[PDB]
């Protein structure tokens, strides 16, 4: 049984929600019992997003195998239960890096190395590597058709369609159908022009996904069909929705999955979207409303905390609570004080690097601890929680991380190599990425929530809890809730004289989904609801 | 059984021989017992070529039904036995004229008349009119893909393909694969770029006909296939050939007809190209060689006399004579004299309008008559022969046509409505177009050549033989060999004291084919051979 | 005074002679006293041609500074006296390698690295780096407009034109104007379509260079001007020529350099092409004809020996001898013997790597030595000359290079590190690239020819003459003619019991020009003429 490919392209504009559309379609196909996966081809030159700023790119998503990937793989894992790996995301940078190394080494045997066939072959190889052994592979092409950056990807998939054959390949193209106030009509002209552009590259689209701020009526869909060599039933309306969880239903409603199953000769039962219907229901029917403050340094781009924002949303679903997420610049806490943290039912400090706004986060963790306001700290959120406690409870003056103040007396957070005590005494592979097992301390808040002794979560951090200064903070009342490895590194801390205070080193947001939620975020949003009642 | 359409387009350059290629492919399909026709879509604004100079776009071809058409319909009739009519040729001018007519009187009922759907509908309607009731319809699109003028034709046939279905429609695209001396290789890049241009208008070609001055090798055909979404077997080499009669064989040897019959699900036997093999054999195995002078006013563009040139070649085939056609400017006969008519084994004066170079043709007819050199006069060629005899034998000094000298004493050639005698006395559907019956005189040369009392030949002329001055020329020894209609108009004249001197009003070149030849031209070339032997 | 840029692009096909056209125009501009340079932007992914096979790419050209570059820089140095360096040639591979290293390091400070601005900025930087400090910079863009591979280069130079301003930038675009036999006309349609393609990328061409097998007449140039927004005087005909040395004259004849000087506001005297007129004259008026055999392993692509073929041509100019260059596969000498070396007035064995066909070259050097046939050996040509002599005169059985037979008893050629004697005894930065001074032995044939004690030539070789086995070959009659460095490496050898036998380690072909010739190649072709007389 041959692997089938759906090549997903975008026209007219970016910000179409190509990832969500691909993820939603994969959700439908998975709900028909098909083995489905998705991969993201990014046209940027970065070898991977490891070097990309949260404020410019958005969050670096981390897979089980510890790959640093586009945040779209977050969308993928939140819509299908197939696990993403390094094989599900690559950049132009990776491809050119691959080919350059093969070339300098001498693997091409004196050949002229060319965009075709050498760059295109490298792209095709990685697509087959990620795709083979599945029923359907959705291959999302980053960039916009008509731009320079995506042309090698478009040429590569054109070749793949011919080689594999059109019996097992489809081209799905997203376009913008914008509304004009003047005439009160949605416009098909950009779709007409975008399809000609895609054809000029050698690709006849099979399916058109028409993005608009409203439903694309039958007349406009018929016009698109007429001009684009596409049957009317293969022209799909995908309007702006109040919830992305509705998109699987909207696509199924227009028979998109039936068309795909027919084209690929797949006999599978009707999509059971009951789990998505349940999610849509939960979201539309909240009993309470809470305001949770996310206090961090990358707030000028919310996508910097994409998976965190979505994990809070999933916590809301499982408690039937509407979570009003307030983004509060941690630097504003330094400037204007803890008055901007007033009127919050809970507080979350997410991950980050660099000292800018960290003193604000330390002040925020203090305010949360002293006023019994529910707190969740992720990576840097655990660091500022340990610093706050060490500094203000265990009386370790100016206790900090070596990342921020390298020569500080009390480096409560530092690299395993840098570990020292207050007198400068020492003991007799630095970056941690991906899935690692963590042992939960018995009778701990997290042990209850996770409802198991051992959990698996994903790391992306360099700086650890200094084990040499740990005992002095433990004696001062702080509780180690979780540990991992032969080195017994601190994964989770708690403040037990508090309604809900948890802080973890790993990124729990990367394992949270709308359907299965997350124990930690469920507990956090519950505690936020309970706090809101007591006022 | 549904009618099948092959849309024949050209890329890179014009002058690819789109007509000869379509005609040659039609010849193969006809040899497999298929009911095949061809039609030409011309992007020029002329409502028809009736108002076009011969030196402009070539000869005006005339069908049986008296349609003035593109010379390509000459190629069609010389390659298939299916007769051409008005509905096998239309222009942009014709389409716009019909739509404007319908619009001005109010057929469109207050609608905005647009390129789509109104112009494209009109194009499709005329394609179905000429096509339906055949197995395979070849639709030649004039102009080059990428130009403005052919876009409405290309959009129209794109729509037809979708409507009729790809089960019964193919796109056959000719390109130039030019040779570069610098590198000693033929170049596929223009084909690559032309196919992207054709795709950008919404048409994926199914077959590529690669024109070059030599065979397009396997490597180049594979490269074209790789880049153009076309299977290797549908990439056809059409090199420059010494004889166009070989082209059906070249295309068949690459399985083009097999691919078409498979795609259209037509169960028909292998093509028997015996009739074309015979024509090729005749042409390659001549016994004698003759030089025939064609003395006219349009020699600067040979295609002005396309059908006449081919008729002479068909004459050669039937006699196993190799005909060297020497094009001689009739104005050079006026200036330099009969010196340039020496060394000719026969003389042909073809049709034309306007007085420029006519006196040279009259001088030429005289030279051919007085020196007993075989003479064939067509339309104007007959006028100048009558003028010659009237002026130099019947002693009617300054005898001319009213076309050239309206106020001449002896208008031996004039419109029926101008007919007057030498004293200015008179007697008591001006334009004659298409097939008309002609009665042949019992003791005439043509009666024995045609071997029938009545014949059918095609007219395109206004100015007739003046019947009022005819009997005076008849008494001077001129034979009337043929007449027609109620008004007994002179169709053929002969000089009986001469080896071979014939001149007709009609265009015998339009019914001459390479396979069936033509009685008159067969006779004329025989006389040219006989004259050559006697010298 | 601002540096002016002429961006030279190609359309329709490659193999237009973009390099020759750019080089020829630079020659004219240099002849007006302007400081002119040229650079080649190659779209291949190879970081440089160092790793490219001669049989696939052609020769690796070597500049003074020891850069391995496209053979086009050979054309540049043979048309202008400005010296080429690493700065005058770079690939897509170099640009992507630059950007990837900056990115991984962290030079982009967390930015998304994109084709625009990061790849385009890298291209612009290298163009400015090679261009600045000249009056006019010709920037040759490799690939064909309309292809994927050159788009980053085209976008980069589009930006440069806007930034620098159109007062100091011109776009010069080459196209093919092919001849069609059928109509007997050259076709402007590909030029029309190529200019639209270039405009679609954001570039309005200022100058059109029309390549054809004949002159492009005024009517066709006027048609190109009409459709392309280019004045008729900026549409240049560049027909196929029997000599590339004529091209400067043909371009000046059409005022190309006047237009450029006007557009860039350069007041400079009329181009003095006297040196080119002298070269054209010399070439057109040979007194003798010689047949020189070039016996090597890369003969299936003559461009593998591009600069060698041209150096022989320049030798012909300086002696007024027509050099008939016969390419003889050295492997055919192994198969069919020295019978295929019969009827040669001289023999040249050029550079190469690998053992394939080397035994044929050793046999060829023997035949040349024994029969007193003039011999020139370049790099591998010196190796096979030293091997032949050592093996057949000094009686060193199976004497070879360590490159070919690593464990041979007499490694007469080997790396400086590998150097051993016949008993395996040894003495108590391997690749040599670019200009190195060489000391010529007094009373040597080369000392006479070069007419100086010290010469500067360019190296590209790993394997040296083994100094430990040298004395035994010297005693056997062989003469060291040139040496270099502190290690006193053998640069040139001679056989003094021979009319003309020279072999050098360096590549003299890279310093040979049509105007100034080359002492060594002048001497070689002279000796070939003298040998031809004695028969
Ligand atoms: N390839 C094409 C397609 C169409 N048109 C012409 O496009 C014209 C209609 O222009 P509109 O109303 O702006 O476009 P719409 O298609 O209705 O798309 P929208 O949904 O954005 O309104 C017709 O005259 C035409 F003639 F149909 C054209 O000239 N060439
Ligand atoms: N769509 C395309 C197609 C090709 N190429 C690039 O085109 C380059 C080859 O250039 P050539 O030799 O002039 O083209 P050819 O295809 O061999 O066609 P011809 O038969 O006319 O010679 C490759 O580096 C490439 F990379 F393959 C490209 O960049 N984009
Ligand atoms: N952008 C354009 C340009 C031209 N044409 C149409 O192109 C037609 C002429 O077609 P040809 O004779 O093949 O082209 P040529 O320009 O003479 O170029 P060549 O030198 O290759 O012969 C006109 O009817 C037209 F109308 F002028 C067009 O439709 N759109
Ligand atoms: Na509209
Ligand atoms: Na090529
Ligand atoms: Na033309």
């Amino acid at each position: 049984m041959t692997t089938n490919y759906i090549f997903v392209t975008g026209g007219v504009v970016s910000s179409l929600g190509k990832g969500i559309a691909a993820a939603s379609l994969a959700a439908i196909l998975e709900a028909r019992g098909l083995n489905v996966t998705i991969m993201k081809l990014d046209p940027y030159i970065n070898v991977d997003p490891g070097t990309m700023s949260p404020i410019q790119h958005g969050e670096v998503f981390v897979t089980e195998d510890g790959a640093e990937t586009d945040l779209d793989l977050g969308h993928y894992e939140r819509f299908i239960r197939t696990k993403m790996s390094r094989r599900n995301n690559f950049t132009t940078g990776r491809i050119y890096s691959d080919v350059l190394r093969k070339e300098r080494r001498g693997d091409y045997l004196g050949a002229t190395v060319q965009v075709i066939p050498h760059i295109t072959n490298a792209i095709k190889e990685r697509v087959l590597e990620g795709g083979e052994g599945h029923d359907v592979v959705l291959v999302e092409i980053g960039g916009t058709v008509g731009d320079i950056e995506s042309l090698p990807f478009l040429e590569a998939i054109r070749q793949m369609a011919v080689e594999i054959g059109r019996e097992h390949t489809l081209f799905m193209h997203l376009t913008l159908v914008p509304y004009m106030a003047a005439s009160g009509e949605v416009k098909t002209k950009p779709t007409q022009h975008s399809v000609k552009e895609l054809l000029s590259i050698g690709i006849q689209p099979d399916i058109l996904i028409c993005r608009s701020d409203r439903a694309v009526p039958a007349n406009e869909r018929a016009k698109i069909a007429l001009f684009c060599n596409v049957p009317e039933k293969a022209v799909i309306s995908l309007k702006d929705v109040d919830s992305i969880y509705k998109i699987p239903g909207l696509l199924k409603s227009q028979g998109l999955d039936d068309y795909i199953c027919k084209r690929f000769s797949l006999n599978c039962p009707e999509a059971n979207l009951s789990e998505w219907e349940q999610v849509i229901f939960e979201e539309a029917n909240p009993v309470s409303e809470v305001t949770i403050g996310m206090v961090g340094k990358y707030i000028e781009l919310p996508d910097a905390y994409k998976s965190v924002i979505e994990a809070l949303k999933h916590g809301g679903l499982k408690n039937r609570v509407s979570v009003n997420i307030k983004l509060i610049d941690s630097q504003d806490v330094e400037t204007r004080g803890v008055e901007i943290l007033k009127g919050l039912d809970a507080i979350l400090v997410p991950g980050g690097f660099g000292y800018r706004g960290v003193e604000g986060m330390i002040t925020t963790a203090r305010f949360a601890r002293e006023n019994n306001i529910p707190y969740l700290g992720i990576c840097l959120g655990m660091q500022v929680a340990l610093i706050d406690y060490a500094r203000h409870v265990a009386n370790m003056e100016n206790a900090n991380s070596t990342e921020f103040v390298p020569d500080c007396k009390y480096p409560v957070v530092a690299l395993i190599t840098e570990w020292r005590d207050e007198n400068g005494n020492v003991e007799v592979g630095t970056m941690r990425l991906g899935a690692q097992q963590c042992q939960l301390v018995d009778d701990s808040l997290v042990r209850q929530l996770y409802n198991a002794p051992t959990i698996v979560e994903r790391h992306r951090h360099r700086y650890e809890v200094n084990n040499m200064l740990l005992k002095q903070i433990e004696d001062a009342g702080l509780r180690v809730a979780g540990r991992s490895g032969d080195d017994q590194l601190v994964e989770i801390i708690e403040v037990p004289n508090h309604p809900w205070f948890v802080a973890c080193q790993f990124h729990p947001e990367f394992t949270s989904t709308p359907r299965d939620g997350h124990p930690l975020f469920a507990g956090f949003v519950k505690a936020a609801s309970e706090f809101q009642k007591r006022q």
